[PDB]
């Protein structure tokens, strides 16, 4: 194929202006400083910029662009979207399992990818972890071509690369481009935007589209690539870089002085002729099965934050298991259970600040994938929390009630012990479902951690311990239902002080003199304003279920309405 | 003033090796890549590297370095050390007020610095805020020139500049380079290390000392600056950068091939001739008066970290003031009073995370000023907390207990109001001192926060409310004394349960049947196990003062034993 664009303009102040470059198959390039449009019109061609400010017409061999054009062409980006704790043969496995595996069977995807790993120089390191900045692995010179093949699995026709060789250890930074030379001969239109090449590839190109000050510059066809500026007064000369002086008139030795050449130039007079010549979603249930495989294999591969909520949980169980040990039934038994039941509820809230890193640590990965048509939004959101949020906020609840229960000496039944295990694994979801809502769809975390714990302290006040709720008169008992650690703390106190006594040496079973005593259980709950009825126990657990579905929806309601551009 | 160094070696693996350069008065330079040794030998000549790993010698006009060599030579650095929210005239005033003017009075410093601001291009914007990243102001081309004049006040001999043009908006990047030429004509030996110049001032220098791979490289003299590489095979050619092709040898068109030409070059053999020829704390009381004037001015002009700790104090005072309001003396008066006293002492303890930014955010400021001999460490530390710690930890305490005391209805005495205002501003310093102890002398905040709020939860348990302390049996009750909000909570509970009744309609002054009642005040305190005597109240305050003196001391001790190099 062949790309072209005529009379392109754009606004957010008008950013770009009328440019009319052509783009033949081969190996193109975009040049210029960072302030110009070296990173702008790449997002115009690949349907990445917003179609509001776009005015001109961009063509693909005379025909206009299809309605599915962005999901057939690669967009290898600068910041690497390859997953860290994953195998390379597993990483290309994930790309092949979504874009093209609708009809071909499971021994047809593995022969197409072996055609790719036999390219790229990859068969030596084909079964290693790619490594992160935190864990050593495959070096940075070999991960950029690893991300190239992830969008080469489907058969493309344009590879919109996005400045590969920046911060890429220049001794082997050419190894990406000499690789790009040999793959360009098969009929691929490599269109990218390199960042400050010195001299070496200035002959090893096919067509430049240098831009400066975000306005306009040609030199579309370029193998001579320098002859346009040696007749304009401002000459690049002996002992001068050719690729740096061209934009040095804004660097201080006007750009309008070299802009005005193109009314009477040597390349504009032929390109307007051709540009005026030609002027006239699959298998939903397969998705969240395979999306579930990455986030689970990511957790096993990185055992530094996974065990970090297991050790600090079972250590904290033993400290509460050692401070409290054999709590008695004396006069200091009401206060001794009011604390240890308050600590288990509040720790299940405040240790759920670490769910902000479930969506915001890889927000750059998500927007690139959904715009490339891998999976639907609801398949990501129903699959992500089903794989990481559930089995990391459930097992650190049942270990944290199995250790503590037979060390304190609570009510030693069988059904009343499976409720305390149930309420902690329900309040920890309804605490984490709050953190998922005010985080998803952002870029930083230091405005969604100072905001969340400043709202988790206003929930800690109305909790039936520091207030004694049935004393605020009218206009501040309607904030009482908005606090998550209430409903866990009430249901934990309901099955705890039923049928117990705290006045040993006397008896008040049915003969109760001497008021202002609080020595039996069932009068203590009356004073704290909670119902003495078996419906009143399960009233909280149907409230947290409605607190989860409300909060989890407005996460998924805001993952749809985000700027996917 | 003339520098000379012969056969320098340096080990942390030896990074550096034998270098043989001579530095003439004029305007020198240091070139090369960032991974090499351009940023390494600047800290060797300017006495910033430690003299341990150094084996070679440096000479100032044949004499070695005196014991006071770093206290006459400025070290203008690449990241700015100018105070952001301060005016330029007072900023250069502070630089003059410490180094030289102990004998002259206050009408000689402005006589010298008016000559300085008449240079430098300062006479337009001499009286504004210089600004920072977060708050705007004077542009970057004027902020870097302010640091130059800041260490130009005392009459120097060498200005060891430290890569000025890093990220410095190239159209006026030559302006500071043009400014350095004119001041150098009067006996200023400028030694700096530029970062990738294009072509222009490469000829407008006096003596390069280009280096690469941290090993060695020559061209000491520089007036032709290119005549060496046209005789070495790897010739810099027409239409090629001369500034890069000298160091493009690290990219591979071998660096060591050029080093073998250095045993037979035209500059190795005559430089060894001369180097083998020539080889054969003031007014301490005045200091902390003036140091406190800066940081107090840094609170006035920056109303984003000062009034932010007043609004969240007074919007919290009403929320506490409205939840509890007119607390009674009936049977739910104990729990309703122990809550709000627990929430006041812990809120002063978790409001200590906002004081670890008091030393950490300006460590790069403190290291540069102490090695240049501005002030002693005991003047900086004792001058810091007098200005930024005292009037910002006390004023959000007495506004927090005045607005709530009559709002709740506590004991309406006169002296019992001056204990609650006193104890909260006594627990606040001891809380802020502990956050000063495990932060002072570090680089990142996110280690001294997840280590400190993991310790201020081990103090929130042993706090007289969630434990009922006389049940921890033997071997964890020795951990009872290591917790800061215990001492603030007991002394607040001591003067608030003394002399009241929580048993309306009955009376237990000397007639108390019906045990487990807690109808009087003094039965509640003995049930918690605190001393019911005027010694036990003031026992906590003398314990808190011993906590302050211990923690403030190790803040001062770990400031001394720091790697100031
Ligand atoms: C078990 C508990 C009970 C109460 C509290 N918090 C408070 O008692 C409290 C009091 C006042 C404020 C208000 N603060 C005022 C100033 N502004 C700026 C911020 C909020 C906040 C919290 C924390 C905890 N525990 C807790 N909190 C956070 C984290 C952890 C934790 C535990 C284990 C592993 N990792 C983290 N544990
Ligand atoms: C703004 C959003 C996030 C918070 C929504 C709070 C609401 C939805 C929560 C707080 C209190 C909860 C209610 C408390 C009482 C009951 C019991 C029963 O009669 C129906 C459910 C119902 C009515 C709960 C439904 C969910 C509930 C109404
Ligand atoms: C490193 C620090 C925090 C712990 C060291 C202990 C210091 C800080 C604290 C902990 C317990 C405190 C002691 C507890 C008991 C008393 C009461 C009286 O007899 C004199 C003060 C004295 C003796 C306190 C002095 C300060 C003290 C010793």
């Amino acid at each position: 194929a062949v790309l072209s664009f005529h009379n392109i303009c754009y606004r957010v102040k008008e950013i770009l202006s009328n440019i009319n470059g052509i783009m033949k198959p081969g190996l193109n390039a975009i040049l210029g400083p960072t302030g110009g449009g070296k990173s702008s019109l790449l997002d115009v061609l690949a349907a990445r910029k917003d179609p509001s400010g776009l005015s001109g017409d961009v063509l693909i061999n005379g025909a206009p662009r299809p309605a599915n054009f962005k999901c057939n062409s690669g967009y290898v980006v600068q910041d690497d979207v390859v997953m860290g704790t994953l195998t390379v043969r597993e990483n290309l496995q994930f790309s092949a399992a979504l874009r093209l595996a609708t009809t071909m069977t499971n021994h047809e995807k593995n022969e197409r990818i072996n055609r790719v790993i036999q390219e790229l120089g990859l068969d030596k390191v084909a079964d290693s972890k790619v490594g992160t900045q935190f864990i050593r692995g495959v070096s940075g010179g070999e991960r950029k071509r690893t991300s190239i093949g992830m969008e080469l699995i489907t058969d493309p026709s344009i590879l919109f690369l996005d400045e590969p060789t920046t911060g890429l250890d220049s001794s082997t930074a050419n190894a990406v481009l000499l690789l790009l030379k040999r793959m360009s001969k098969q009929g691929r239109t490599i269109i990218f935007s390199i960042h400050q090449p010195r001299y070496s590839i200035f002959k090893l190109f096919d067509s430049l589209t240098l831009l400066a000050s975000g306005r306009l510059m040609f030199h579309g066809p370029a193998q001579e690539a320098l002859g346009y500026f040696e007749s304009a007064g401002y000459h690049c000369e002996a002992y001068n870089n050719p690729a740096d002086f061209f934009l040095d008139i804004i660097n201080g030795d006007l750009i309008e002085k070299l802009a005005e050449i193109y009314v009477n130039s040597s390349f504009y007079k032929e390109t307007k002729a051709e540009l005026h010549q030609l002027s006239g979603t699959t298998s939903f249930c397969h998705q969240l099965r395979w999306v579930s495989k990455r986030s689970f294999k990511n957790l096993l591969g990185n055992p530094q934050a996974s065990i970090a909520q297991i050790i600090v949980t079972v250590v904290l169980g033993l400290v509460i298991g050692a401070i409290y040990f054999g709590l008695k039934n004396d006069s200091t038994g009401i206060q001794n259970r009011a604390g240890v039941l308050f600590f288990l509820t509040t720790n299940q809230c405040f240790s759920s600040v670490s769910a902000v890193e479930l969506f915001v640590v890889e927000k750059k990965l998500f927007i690139h994938e959904y715009i490339s048509g891998y999976y639907r939004v609801s398949s990501y959101f129903l699959g992500k929390l089903l794989s990481d949020l559930l089995p990391m906020r459930m097992l650190p609840s049942i270990i944290f009630t199995c250790i503590v229960y037979f060390m304190l000496g609570l009510k030693p039944k069988a059904d009343a012990f499976f409720v305390m295990m149930f309420t902690l694994m329900m309040v920890a979801y309804s605490a984490s479902s709050m953190a998922l809502a005010i985080a998803a769809g952002q870029s930083v975390v230091s405005v969604a951690t100072l905001l969340m714990t400043i709202c988790f302290v206003f929930m800690m006040i109305f909790s039936g311990l520091l207030v004694n709720l049935t004393t605020i008169a009218s206009w501040l008992s309607w904030l009482q239902y908005f606090s998550i650690p209430r409903y866990g703390f009430t249901a934990l106190q309901h099955n705890e002080f039923l049928g117990q006594n705290f006045c040993p040496g006397l008896n008040a079973t049915g003969n109760n003199p001497c008021n202002y005593a609080t020595c039996t259980g069932e009068e203590y709950l009356v004073k704290q304003g909670i119902d003495l009825s078996p419906w009143g126990l399960w009233k909280n657990h149907v409230a947290l279920a409605c607190m989860i579905v409300i909060f989890l929806t407005i996460a998924y309601l805001k993952l749809l309405f985000l700027k996917k551009y």
